[PDB]
C-alpha cells in the first residue's frame, strides 16, 4: 500500500553503492545517516515523496511512470520513472550526462519498505520500518 510514513534503520550494501556513484567519506556517511523520513503520499496517479533527510525536506512526487530529472546533492541529474511492477517498484534512474541507467528496487515486505539500488553492479538495500 504504501501509503504512510518511513524512515530507514538498518540499510543493507549502502556504504558501497555511494563508492559507485562516486561519493568519497563524508558524502556517503551523510547519505546514510540521513535519517530519510519517507511521508509517502499517494493520491490517485501520483506518489509523493516526503523526503525529511539530511539533505532537505523536499517532497519529491513521481507520477507512476512519468520519466522525469531530479538533481540530487552529489549524485547530480537523475533521470528516469518509476513503474508499479504489481508487486514492487522499481526506481529506474538513468542520468543525463551519459543516459546509462541505475534502478532501485522497492520491496515492500509488510511493515518495511525495502529500496535497493543498482547503477550497475552494487546494490544498496535501505530498509524501513514504516513509520
Ligand atoms: C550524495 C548522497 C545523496 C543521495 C542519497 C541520499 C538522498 C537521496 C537522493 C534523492 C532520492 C529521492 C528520489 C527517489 C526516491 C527515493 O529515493 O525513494
Amino acid at each position: 500500500a504504501f501509503d504512510g510514513t518511513w524512515k530507514v534503520d538498518r540499510n543493507e550494501n549502502y556504504e558501497k553503492f555511494m563508492e559507485k556513484m562516486g561519493i568519497n567519506v563524508v558524502k556517503r556517511k551523510l547519505g546514510a545517516h540521513d535519517n530519510l523520513k519517507l511521508t509517502i503520499t499517494q493520491e490517485g496517479n501520483k506518489f509523493t515523496v516526503k523526503e525529511s533527510s539530511n539533505f532537505r525536506n523536499i517532497d519529491v512526487v513521481f507520477e507512476l511512470g512519468v520519466d522525469f530529472a531530479y538533481s540530487l546533492a552529489d549524485g547530480t541529474e537523475l533521470t528516469g520513472t518509476w513503474t508499479m511492477e504489481g508487486n514492487k517498484l522499481v526506481g529506474k534512474f538513468k542520468r543525463v550526462d551519459n543516459g546509462k541507467e541505475l534502478i532501485a528496487v522497492r520491496e515492500i515486505s509488510g511493515n518495511e519498505l525495502i529500496q535497493t539500488y543498482t547503477y550497475e553492479g552494487v546494490e544498496a538495500k535501505r530498509i524501513f520500518k514504516k513509520e
